[PDB]
């Protein structure tokens, strides 16, 4: 395709090449006999159909094989023609394998994004296409959906056109595994407003530093992903209403506090650690007391501390000058790399059972000086107030004395505690930076929730990260089939309710209601005598023949120390019982907080300023306030698929990527797009919007009643009218409409604009023309001027007294005549001019009059005003005395009954 | 859904029945004060052979 020149380099790796499209015509295909038919080592393969033999059928596959199988089972293929359509909501026939083969024959070229109808699915391509650098947000500036390849760039411009045409906050929900790629997308949506913002300063590289210094601090290498968010991460870019950036605000649900301290083998820690100390930068090695290798800090040696995927030389300068680029002055990025010092620090400290308190103690401490030094903190103050930590019940505070088994437990959340502020902090300078108090309105939401895991051994945190999932999924579900139908009745539409079988609601219940998981860590907490084995007894005496999801554990790998099992959406996920009291009741030292406070580091006394709500509690409220927030926007969805675990390009495992489109309802969510009515504009700013499209349908300057105009307006376009149908409130158009009113809509708005500049030329082109005719009459009258002249060449008597002054009553007279009239008419203007001048001054004065007696009698009523704002001053002081009076008896009278 | 600020961005708040409807007794209210005061000022705007 000759367009496909605007992308550059990058146009290979975004649509099918000219020679795909003329291959597509001549590929050998029947309709009839061509289907998929399930198979073992992977889901769905072709096959062939060989013959026909009533209700049982026979088929040869693609491998030679001979399979039997019921004609309830069988599949019809594709045809060619509608192979790697960039929508998977355009193809015909829609099941199973016809969304697995889409993606796979899509994603082995390396086209990594493909539509989905009202959201879109992304493949990981675990190699680079150039595809990200600054020459495609050029590309992509304004392009629709409908224009523009796809990719998450797409997205993000179409959700701005929303934002600012519907003035309603609007949403881009990634949601995906981990691995399969909502992080990337997400920084790609912030490199694409800000660029857009700067070509379309010092605020647009800003915000394209605010991924990477974020993803230094929230990012690790996990199984599935080098660069895993463990944090959920949901970032408002707010424009004003010329549209232009204002200003950006970044908000984080749940960083994995936990993994700061522990990580399972294939995974690293977060990459700030490995990237500072990678370079091995003499001035951060030698303000950061870390001039040794990374593999003995035993919080992030474990795992794998290096990968191919990541520069790490580089990415401590990237976040340099992040945070120069962000404004950090040097006492502030000085003092965060100090706290990741302290943090690296922090893992190596040892403890061990005093040989007679039964009690521990730091068996070295050089680590905890360097971290104290780093944090501005006193060593022996932080070892003291770990070794012996005071505790308080109510008001009265008391010293209990550490174990060593729960010292490693309050160490290790205190680390987490620390990483985790530090990083709220750094989220709240981010957006305390890219603030510039200007006109804010409207804001677009990039949601990149910490995505569904399922590993070797899953706890606590793999339960909020799914359960944030699984929330989103509902979400996803219920907007497409349930909210749809619900709104399709009460908008009265003629539309017949769907059951797709996709709810999580009895899970969720399973887990937010007062009988749920998070209400047992909720009241187990409380008790100081639960124990794991105690809260599994509760937990299985109250689900247990009470739930369908719950389930005895498989324990398949073995190792039943204590486990049960969830039906998740996407999966069977087996969960490890042991620490989810700890882990949710948030246990911190008030010592080590109250020092945090008290620290001579500005930095890290922001971070704990201003420290019953455990950390299910207080996820469930941020997640269900999130989702009501999210509610009241406009939602684009995005669906990170992870094609391969073994991260090999273009490596594609059939199975492991089907589980994952069917546990994210992709096929159901097109079964609604196609059948239902996604598209849907209130009939006031239908009016608004599209009245450009048929100004004649709705004449102005008369009422009508918005049902009516509507009717007429979209009856008048003499499109298909079976793709819609009215509500009581809002018009509902099927899957493919809006798009195309769009697309109808810009043709138009460029139809006028270059109309209006066809008037605009014309009749500025008669200005010049009216101009340039009387302008060159009056060059004729010049002319015919010095015609004259020639013409008066000739010898009268007159030719020799005219131009020689020596006649008296033509020259003298006349020359009275031009002085007396020159004094005159000099004088006359001047006279004319002053006489306004001076009736100017009396209108003045007379105003002025008017204004300086209403002024007098204005002071008077100021020092009126000044008597009642006195009196009322003087009322108010005395009536504070009494009231004083009164308050004073009523506390004493309080003490004395507290006293008795 | 009036919009209402809170710091430099508005915040939206759904309305009840009861409210919106004394919320458009209070438009009609004021709407039609001001077109009195107006209409006054316009009398005083005349009235006037300087
Ligand atoms: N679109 C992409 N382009 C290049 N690499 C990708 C892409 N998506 C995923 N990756 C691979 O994974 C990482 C980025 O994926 P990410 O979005 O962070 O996954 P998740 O969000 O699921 O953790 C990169 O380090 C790379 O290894
Ligand atoms: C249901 C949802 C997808 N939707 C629409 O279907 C249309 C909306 N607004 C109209 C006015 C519009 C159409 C196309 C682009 C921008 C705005 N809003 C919406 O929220
Ligand atoms: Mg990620």
């Amino acid at each position: 395709d000759s367009e496909m020149a605007v992308f550059g380099a990058a146009a290979p790796y975004l649509r099918k090449s000219e020679k795909e499209r003329l291959e597509a015509q001549t590929r050998p295909f029947d309709l009839k006999k061509d289907v998929f038919v399930p198979d073992d080592k992977q889901e769905f393969v072709k096959a062939k159909i060989v013959s026909r033999e009533g209700g049982k059928v026979t088929a040869e596959t693609e491998y030679g094989k001979t399979v039997t199988v019921k004609e309830d089972q069988v599949m019809q293929q594709n045809p060619p023609k509608f192979d790697k359509i960039e929508d998977m909501a355009m193809l015909t026939f829609l099941h199973e394998p016809a969304v697995l083969y889409n993606l796979k024959d899509r994603y082995g070229s390396w086209m990594i994004y493909t539509y989905s109808g009202l959201f879109c699915v992304t493949v990981n391509p675990y190699k680079w296409l150039p595809v990200y650098t600054p020459e495609v947000v050029a590309a992509y500036r304004g392009k629709k959906r409908s224009e523009a390849p796809p990719h998450i760039f797409s997205i993000s411009d179409n959700a701005y056109q929303y934002m600012l045409t519907d003035r309603e906050n609007q949403s881009i929900l990634i949601t995906g595994e981990s691995g399969a790629g909502k992080t990337v997308n997400t920084k790609r949506v912030i490199q694409y407003f800000a660029v857009i913002a700067a070509i379309g300063g010092t605020l647009e590289d800003q915000i394209i530093q605010a991924n990477p210094a974020l993803e230094a601090f929230g990012n690790a290498k996990t199984v599935r992903n080098d660069n895993s968010s463990r944090f959920g991460k949901f970032i408002r870019i707010h424009f004003g209403a010329t549209g232009k950036l204002a200003s950006a605000d970044i908000e984080t649900y749940l960083l994995e506090k936990s993994r700061v301290i522990f990580q399972l083998k294939a995974e690293r820690d977060y990459h700030i650690f490995y990237q500072i100390l990678s370079n091995k930068k003499p001035e951060l090695l030698d303000m950061l007391l870390i001039t040794n290798n990374p593999y003995d800090y035993a919080f992030i040696s474990q795992g794998e501390t290096t990968v191919a995927s990541i520069d790490d030389a580089e990415e401590l300068m990237a976040t340099d000058n992040a945070f120069d680029v962000l404004g950090f002055t040097s006492e502030e990025k000085n003092s965060m790399y100090k706290l990741t010092g302290a943090i690296m620090h922090f893992g190596n400290m040892k403890f061990k059972l005093k040989q007679r308190e039964e009690q521990a103690e730091p068996d070295g401490t050089e680590e905890a000086d360097k971290s104290a030094y780093l944090m501005g903190l006193n060593s022996a103050d932080l070892l003291k107030g770990l070794c012996h930590p005071r505790v308080k019940v109510g008001n009265e505070y008391v010293t209990k004395g550490q174990n060593v088994q729960q010292v490693i437990y309050a160490t290790g959340a205190l680390a987490k505690a620390v990483y985790e502020r530090m990083f709220n902090w750094m989220v709240t300078r981010i957006n305390a930076t890219l603030e510039t108090k200007q006109p804010r309105q409207y804001f677009i939401g990039v949601l990149d929730i910490a995505g569904f895991e399922i590993f070797d051994f899953n706890s606590f945190e793999q339960l909020c990260i799914n359960f944030t999932n699984e929330k989103l999924q509902q979400f996803f579900n219920h907007h497409m089939f349930v909210l749809e139908q619900e709104e399709y009745k009460k908008e009265g539409i003629e539309w017949t309710f769907i059951d797709f079988g996709m709810d999580l609601q009895a899970c969720i219940d399973l887990i937010e209601k007062p009988m749920g998981i998070m209400s047992i860590l909720e009241e187990e907490c409380m008790f100081p005598k639960a124990t794991d084995m105690t809260f599994k007894a509760k937990l299985f005496d109250n689900h247990l023949g009470k739930s369908a999801n719950f389930q005895k554990p498989r324990n398949i790998k073995g190792k039943p120390e204590a486990h049960f099992s969830l039906i998740h959406y996407a999966g069977i996920v087996d969960y490890n019982i042991i620490g989810w009291l700890q882990k949710n009741k948030d246990p911190l030292n008030e010592t080590v907080v109250g020092l945090y406070q008290k620290s001579s580091l500005k930095l890290l006394s922001t971070l704990f300023a201003n420290y019953f709500q455990t950390v299910s509690a207080l996820h469930r409220e941020n997640l269900n306030k999130l989702m009501t927030n999210l509610r009241s926007t406009h939602p684009h969805f995005v669906r990170c698929i992870i094609p391969n675990e073994t991260k090999s390009p273009g490596v594609m495992d059939n199975p492991l990527v089907m589980h994952q489109l069917r546990c994210n309802g992709v096929l159901e969510g097109i079964r609604i797009c196609r059948k239902g009515f996604p598209n849907r504009i209130l009939y006031g700013d239908f009016r608004q919007r599209y009245r450009i499209l048929n100004p004649a349908a709705i004449p102005e300057g008369q009422f009508i009643d918005s049902r009516k105009g509507a009717e007429k307006l979209l009856s008048s376009l003499d499109i298909d009218h079976n793709q819609y149908k009215f509500g009581h409130t809002k018009v509902f158009f099927k899957a493919g409409l809006l798009g195309l009113l769009e697309e109808m809509r810009d043709e138009r708005l460029s139809r006028i604009i270059t109309r209006i500049q066809a008037q605009s030329r014309g009749v500025l082109a008669r200005m010049e023309y009216k101009k340039l005719l009387e302008r060159r009459d009056s060059l004729l009258v010049i002319q015919w001027n010095i015609r004259a002249f020639m013409g008066v060449k000739n010898w009268p008597w007159m030719k020799l007294y005219f131009k020689i002054k020596p006649l008296l009553k033509s020259a003298e007279r006349e020359k009275e005549m031009a002085s007396m009239k020159e004094e005159f008419t000099r004088l006359k203007e001047a006279l004319e001019k002053s006489e306004a001048r001076r009736k100017e001054l009396e209108e003045k004065m007379v105003s002025l009059l008017q204004e300086k007696n209403d002024l007098q009698l204005q002071v008077q009523a100021e020092q009126d005003n000044l008597a009642d704002a006195e009196e009322r001053c003087d009322q108010l002081i005395k009536n504070k005395i009494q009231l004083e009076a009164k308050v004073k008896e009523m506390n004493e009278r309080l003490e004395d009954e507290e006293e008795m």
